[PDB]
């Protein structure tokens, strides 16, 4: 490809709440590739109205195409989020590149699924607080 | 084995609010099987208490082996939850059997990602009301 092409990850119907902080960190990421879960993230419908629609295995299915294609995964995980573990999972099992991001000022444990999947390298889980999201980003892919 | 091996999945370090339905599942599910993960739910410890033990790695290490043993995975995915989700997108790419357990009453939407992950027989999701679990399980299991 002629640019990298990333997956983002971050809680939707597992709630909100860090919406504002995924598109800073998705507006960031764009600096370094192509973000193919850019422009479903906002999810205007609402959950009830995708779900009337029927939409869920789309959904599934058409993520699954951009995971798939993806050269580096990176999910915003200090919220807890069903879709998002469900994507990390996935991911290990295609042997992807994987860099989570925590707040630990959220006051929460992160997930001993996700803290223990890491390796330090091909999945690497860093802390953060939210101010230094852009510099640990600009690190990662320099 | 002589016995079936269950693994079960249910929010922990996202929340602990269904805990005690969880143990419910887990009791009806002791007649079906063994349950991998019986022992290791209630998180004694505390979620601090393990991440300083340094125990996080061999937690998702000694999880994805019972994980592969399993003959059935089953999760109750109402409370969001990392770790659950990652249970079952490796559970996915194991071509696990997979049965999802979901309350509507909770006035929440399901993931996108687990409802459409759902085919109707080897990953199912079943919307169910508290009181009528142990009928559900034991039609599953028959
Ligand atoms: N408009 C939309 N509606 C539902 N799902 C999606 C997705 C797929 N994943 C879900 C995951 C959060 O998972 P969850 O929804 O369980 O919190 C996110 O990383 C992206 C993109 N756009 C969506
Ligand atoms: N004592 C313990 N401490 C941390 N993890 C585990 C597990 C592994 N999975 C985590 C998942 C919830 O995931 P999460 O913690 O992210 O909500 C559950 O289905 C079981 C068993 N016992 C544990």
């Amino acid at each position: 490809s002629m640019r990298p092409a990333l997956y983002f990850c971050g809680s939707i119907r597992g709630g909100r709440e860090d919406r504002t902080l995924y598109e800073r960190i998705v507006s960031r990421l764009r600096r370094f590739g192509t973000v193919l879960t850019e422009h479903v993230a906002a999810a205007e419908l609402g959950a009830r109205g995708e779900e009337a629609a029927g939409g869920d295995r789309l959904i599934h299915e058409q993520d699954l195409e951009w995971l798939q294609q993806a050269d580096v995964v990176v999910a915003e995980v200090t919220q807890p989020s069903l879709g998002v573990g469900y994507e990390l999972g996935r991911a290990v099992a295609f042997n992807k590149r994987i860099l989570c991001l925590f707040r630990p000022q959220s006051g929460r444990v992160l997930s001993a699924m996700i803290r223990g999947a890491a390796d330090g390298s091909r999945f690497q889980v860093w802390d953060y607080e939210e101010g230094e999201v852009e510099a640990l980003l600009d690190r990662y892919f320099e």
